[PDB]
């Protein structure tokens, strides 16, 4: 302990999956989204190419 | 201790983000791409539609 200067210091082990469960679980939802909409994009050329009803 | 048959054992408490990290990482890869595709086939139309040049 004696003639001791600075100490050193180890980096951080693993983040904590509090935050990664929190962005994940938003980023789900992103994408989710996001699936929606390329059917609901492609639906539209299919229901509009033959100008189907309802 | 004694008279004792059968340890009952808990169920798994909260799933890695180390898995969710990755799907998630490629996950949002699939929906970006496909995000760049529906304004590409939507394009098609605007720019087909008139013809316009390049």
């Amino acid at each position: 302990g004696s003639k001791t200067i600075k100490n050193t210091v180890s980096v951080n082990l693993e983040l904590t999956a509090e935050e990664w469960k929190k962005k994940y679980e938003k980023e789900k939802e992103k994408n989710k989204a996001l699936k929606s909409v390329i059917q609901h994009l492609e639906v539209e050329l299919n229901r509009w190419r033959n100008g189907e009803a309802v």
